[PDB]
């Protein structure tokens, strides 16, 4: 998440974004929505590939809505949601992928902003009824929750659903990474463009598109370096319910104009350019690392570290990145750049603070303000100069993380950054002499990952048998759940800004006290705390994957039970597929809710299979692949020079 980074992309690179043209049903006069005819031609001009969904990024919405009134229940919620969906694919008419993505347990790092978003949901709706002195908990959409079992069932259903009745399914094979499969949403769908682009068939043309609102799909999706790539996403600015593409492919144009630099000793290479751009906005904030106080994006911070980047590019030898690796040697330019002018932005802001008015104890402006902030922010000694440099060094080993996080796969999924606040530029000294070592980590189980994000007051979604190490004030980990805790607007405006004062989980403390208890689960319970799979859904219709599936495991004469895909039978997906066991296909389709408000199909022409993506030693390659055609330019002559022009200042 990057707040306003999309406001600014979208004000600073126009041409990025471009109306969803979405096909709208008939009503019948009796009242009768006709369905739109989704295997006609796609109204927005081309034809969409793979279609992945933030599945997340529809729950929400349609669980506790802000614009029309609440559903009266998690089946009606799940109608919503099915609706919603819906909608989604009649517009963006996928023709050979469509994944669903489900938040599964993530890495430390999510895990602590996770913590943070649900610690806040919990003292807004207790402040929200002490000032009217059961609801729907929103933090009910998180992994392992009973709500996510629900959720689960649904969208198998929907799924199977649409196979059998929308004829524009018959091809189109759907992957369901539901909550019991580990890896954030965003991250389990990059992994899998990761895992199809090092496939050996693939079509290096694929269009893709990726929905949500998450500011960080559009630096996923500039990381795939596929450059047919949009973002669908709700118009969120409209006023004066429609979507909105950013096309990434116009992204990368405007970040051709805005980082070409003349004259370097070495060859230019745009796509290691947008390496280094992503890296670069780290450094305004992100889930994993919180922004620098001289760089705010409002403040035009990219623009910032942009004109950084370009001073020293000549001098570093080389680009800050490659595939997901950082040169911390060559970062130092970076950081070493903007310390000189860290003194100067702070008296700019001060300076347009005075000018909107014609309490603040750090006075940025003020000489001495870095012995404030680390005694009044950090609360720790101002003469240990040390300890600034200590979180300097944890800050750039947060940046080597979230790199290749973001184009190689969790490296770490127990680290993370253990502080509030970030360092200043000045602090971060001697860069080149870290030497970084992550080691993968253990996952998080279900249980484990819910007493580390969920707050007391949503114990309702944890099994009883902890409650009781969240509420007794004689629980051995109690520091960790504490029912009032400080906000610290940190000079914003806005209450959800800010930061969230909360101590951080030592994890080994937590898992030995879930241990201690753990043999008074329930049988359903061990059950619910295990690692789920993906799974692919087909149609009896599509041609080539459905004969050979049936082949090697429902056949007569069934071979081994998993085998490898070969992407000319399948629709291009590359990996294997393992037969589900208990699992007897064509079956009945039976609707999961109580009130039967969807139909049975009592010939379930779907069939399930388990997924597994293919895993490739070759890493995952910042380049242009072989055969890729790029898309007609959008910016003009026109377009170009005034980036330029502007680049400049
Ligand atoms: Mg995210
Ligand atoms: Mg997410």
């Amino acid at each position: 998440g990057i707040p306003a980074a999309f406001r600014w992309l979208s004000n600073k690179y126009p041409k990025i974004i471009s109306p969803v043209v979405e096909e709208r049903p008939i009503v019948m006069p009796d009242g009768t929505e006709i369905p739109v005819d989704a295997t006609r031609p796609n109204p927005n001009g081309e034809e969409f590939d793979n279609l992945y969904l933030d599945m997340n990024g529809i729950v929400h919405p349609c669980s506790h809505p802000e614009d029309k009134p609440a559903p009266k229940d998690e089946e009606e919620m799940m109608i919503e949601i099915f609706k919603y969906t819906d909608r989604i694919v009649k517009m963006v008419r996928p023709r050979k992928i469509l994944m669903i993505a489900v938040d599964g347990v993530a890495p430390r790092a999510k895990m602590n902003q996770q913590r943070s978003r649900r610690f806040r949901a919990a003292q807004e709706a207790k402040e929200k009824e002490e000032e009217k002195k059961k609801a729907f908990d929103s933090n009910s959409i998180t992994p392992g929750t009973p709500f996510m079992d629900i959720l689960a069932a649904s969208l198998r259903y929907w799924c199977a659903y649409k196979l059998n009745t929308d004829p524009a399914w018959a091809k189109l094979k759907v992957i369901i990474s539901d909550a019991t499969v580990p890896g954030e949403g965003e991250h389990k769908i990059m992994e899998f463009i990761r895992s199809q682009r090092s496939s050996p068939e693939h079509n290096p043309n694929t269009r893709h598109v990726i929905y949500g609102l998450d500011a960080d799909l559009i630096m996923l999706g500039l990381a795939t370096h596929e450059p047919h790539f949009r973002v669908l996403r709700e118009d969120v600015f409209f006023q004066e319910k429609p979507f909105i593409w950013l096309h990434v492919s116009i992204l990368r144009e405007y970040l051709a104009a805005e980082l070409e630099v003349p004259n370097l000793p070495f060859r230019w290479d745009l796509e290691r350019a947008i390496d280094d751009w992503v890296f670069l906005c780290f450094f305004v904030g992100n889930d994993f690392l919180p922004h620098l106080p001289a760089l705010e994006i409002r403040e035009n911070g990219i623009d910032t570290l942009t004109a950084i980047w370009k001073d020293n590019l000549p001098i570093m030898g080389g680009y800050l990145t490659k595939d997901g690796h950082v040169d911390l040697e060559r970062a130092q330019y970076i950081l070493n750049g903007l310390a000189k002018q860290e003194d100067a932005i702070f008296r700019r802001r001060r300076e347009v603070e005075e000018r909107r008015e014609a309490v603040d104890t750090v006075r940025l402006w003020e000489e001495g303000y870095a012995d404030r902030y680390y005694e009044q922010k950090f609360k720790v000694d101002p003469k240990d100069i040390e300890f600034r440099h200590k979180v300097g060094r944890a800050y750039a080993e947060g940046l080597a993380w979230v790199l290749q996080y973001y184009y190689q796969g969790c490296p770490s999924w127990e680290w993370f950054y253990p502080y509030h606040y970030a360092p200043f530029a000045a602090d971060f000294v001697d860069l080149a002499k870290m030497e970084i070592k992550f080691e993968k980590g253990r996952i998080s189980r279900p249980f484990e990952q819910l007493m580390s994000v969920l707050p007391a007051a949503s114990r309702h979604a944890i099994p009883e048998v902890y409650h009781d190490l969240m509420t007794d004030p004689n629980s051995p980990i109690i520091d960790f759940y504490p029912e009032e805790f400080e906000i610290d607007l940190n000079g914003k405006k806005m209450a959800w800004q800010g930061v969230a004062l909360l101590p951080f989980i030592e994890m080994p403390r937590l898992l030995a006290a879930m241990k201690e208890r753990e043999h008074l689960l329930s049988e359903e319970d061990r059950a619910r705390n295990e690692p789920g799979f993906d799974v692919l859904l087909i149609s009896d219709a599509h041609p080539g994957l459905y004969e050979d599936i049936t082949s090697h495991f429902y056949s007569k004469k069934q071979g081994a039970p998993k085998f490898k895909l070969n992407p000319r039978r399948s629709d291009g997906l590359a990996g294997k597929v393992e037969k589900i066991e208990g699992y007897v296909p064509h079956g009945s389709l039976v609707y999961p809710l109580a009130r039967n408000s969807m139909p049975d199909v009592d010939y379930d022409r779907s069939i399930t299979v388990r997924y597994i993506m293919p895993s490739s030693a070759h890493q995952h390659k910042s380049m242009l692949l072989r055969g890729v055609k790029l898309p007609p330019p959008a910016l003009s002559r026109s377009d170009i020079e005034i980036i330029r022009s502007k680049a400049k200042n």
